[PDB]
């Protein structure tokens, strides 16, 4: 299940940049950003795959890809933020 | 025959997510939930066409839709639960 929707203005700085960068579609820093996520634990709804997408929302000072991501989904607005490398999970508010 | 009486809470978590969908009638997360169950191999009591449906009950961690399903019947909390593609059942007990 997903935890709740948190405002994007409440989540790190970082996840703002992610978003951005979906919406222009790159360039991303990393080789794994739009990969498929498989949803594989069944945390989110239930979908076809290729429906989710995974991207980094950079961690400041780490040198590895860290625990946080944003999740795309294909319906308008379907964003969800992990800080916690995909154990939990917000949608995210664009409007707040 | 019906295997025996299991307790809701000795059951995966999901047994419990999909006992909630069934008694709002969904939205189901597969177009198969809420098919007829036909009860071919009279494992069940014998019944007209009808009587039955079934229900997914999610396997995290699975490709397919899994091997577990919860099957309804007419009667109050007549649910019964296999764990193994409809080979064995037990009636679900929701008080313990």
């Amino acid at each position: 299940d997903v935890s709740g929707t948190v405002c994007l203005s409440a989540l790190p700085p970082e996840a703002t940049d992610t978003l951005n960068l979906i919406a222009s579609d790159g360039p991303f820093p990393y080789s794994q950003d739009g990969v498929v996520f498989q949803n594989r634990e069944s945390v989110l709804p239930t979908q076809s795959y290729g429906y989710y997408h995974e991207y980094t929302v950079i961690t400041p000072g780490a040198r590895t890809r860290g625990t946080r991501r944003i999740i795309t989904g294909e319906a308008t607005q379907e964003d969800y933020y992990t800080g916690d490398h995909y154990a939990t999970f917000s949608l995210i508010d664009q409007t707040c």
